[PDB]
C-alpha cells in the first residue's frame, strides 16, 4: 500500500492525444511522419542500417489507443525517438530534417501543461544547454556550448587551440596517440535527470523539484503527495 500512481489507459489517452493531434495538424511538416517508414517504397534501402528502432505518429497513436504506455514519459520518449531518428537519418539541409525540427518546436510548446495536468513538473525531456566541458591543456580552460573540440573515449577533451593524459595528480599518465581523438562539437543536449517521488512514484526532474535551500533526508515527496 505505498500509494503508487497507476495511470489508466483512458487517462493517458485523453491527456496526451491533444499533443499528438497538434503534431498531426502541421501541414506539410507532419506528412513524412504520419505513417511507418517503408524503406523500399521510399527508395531508402539503408534506412534500417542507421535507424534500429523506428517510430512514427501512427504507431504512437495506436499505442495510446491500446494502453501500451504505463506512464506518460514513455509517450514522451517515443515522440523524441521519432524526432531523433529523423535528425540522425536525414541531412540538416533536407526537407524531412527541417520538418522534424518544426514538429519538435510544436511539441515543446504543447507538452508542459499536459504533463502538469498529469501531476508532473513539466514535460521537457532534454537539458536546456550542453554542459560546459573541461579542457585538459590549461587549468583555467573550459569548452563552452557549440564549441569545437577533440575527444578521446568521450573522457579527455581539448579545445582546438590547445590541441600525456591523466585524471589525477597521483595517476600514472599514459601516452595516447594524438589523432586517436575525434573532433566534435559541444552541441549535444543530455536528458534532464530525474528523482522519483517516494509516495506516488512519478519521475520528476531534479532541477524542477529540488531546490538549493531544501533537504529531503527521508526522500523526495512531490507537492501533491505532501
Ligand atoms: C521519416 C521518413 C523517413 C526518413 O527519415 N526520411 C525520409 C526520406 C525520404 C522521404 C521521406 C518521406 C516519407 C513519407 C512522406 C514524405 C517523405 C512526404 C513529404 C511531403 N512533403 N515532403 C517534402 C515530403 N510525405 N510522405 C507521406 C522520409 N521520411
Ligand atoms: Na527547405
Ligand atoms: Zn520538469
Ligand atoms: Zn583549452
Ligand atoms: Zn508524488
Amino acid at each position: 500500500g505505498s500509494r503508487k500512481k497507476i495511470f489508466k489507459p483512458e487517462e493517458l489517452r485523453q491527456a496526451l492525444m491533444p499533443t499528438l493531434e497538434a503534431l498531426y495538424r502541421q501541414d506539410p511538416e507532419s506528412l513524412p511522419f504520419r505513417q511507418p517508414v517503408d524503406p523500399q517504397l521510399l527508395g531508402i534501402p539503408d534506412y534500417f542500417d542507421i535507424v534500429k528502432n523506428p517510430m512514427d505518429l501512427s504507431t504512437i497513436k495506436r499505442k495510446l489507443d491500446t494502453g501500451q504506455y504505463q506512464e506518460p514519459w514513455q509517450y514522451v520518449d517515443d515522440v523524441w525517438l521519432m524526432f531523433n531518428n529523423a535528425w540522425l537519418y536525414n541531412r540538416k539541409t533536407s526537407r524531412v530534417y527541417k520538418f522534424c525540427s518544426k514538429l519538435a518546436e510544436v511539441f515543446e510548446q504543447e507538452i508542459d501543461p499536459v504533463m502538469q495536468s498529469l501531476g508532473y513538473c513539466c514535460g521537457r525531456k532534454y537539458e536546456f544547454s550542453p554542459q560546459t566541458l573541461c579542457c585538459y591543456g590549461k587549468q583555467l580552460c573550459t569548452i563552452p556550448r557549440d564549441a569545437a573540440y577533440y575527444s578521446y573515449q568521450n573522457r579527455y577533451h581539448f579545445c582546438e587551440k590547445c590541441f600525456t593524459l591523466g585524471d589525477d595528480p597521483s595517476q600514472p599518465q599514459t601516452t595516447i596517440s594524438k589523432d586517436q581523438f575525434e573532433k566534435k562539437k559541444n552541441d549535444t543536449l543530455d536528458p534532464e535527470p530525474f528523482v522519483d517521488c517516494k509516495e506516488c512514484g512519478r519521475k520528476m526532474h531534479q532541477i524542477c523539484v529540488l531546490h538549493y535551500d531544501i533537504i529531503w533526508p527521508s526522500g523526495f515527496v512531490c507537492d501533491n503527495c505532501l
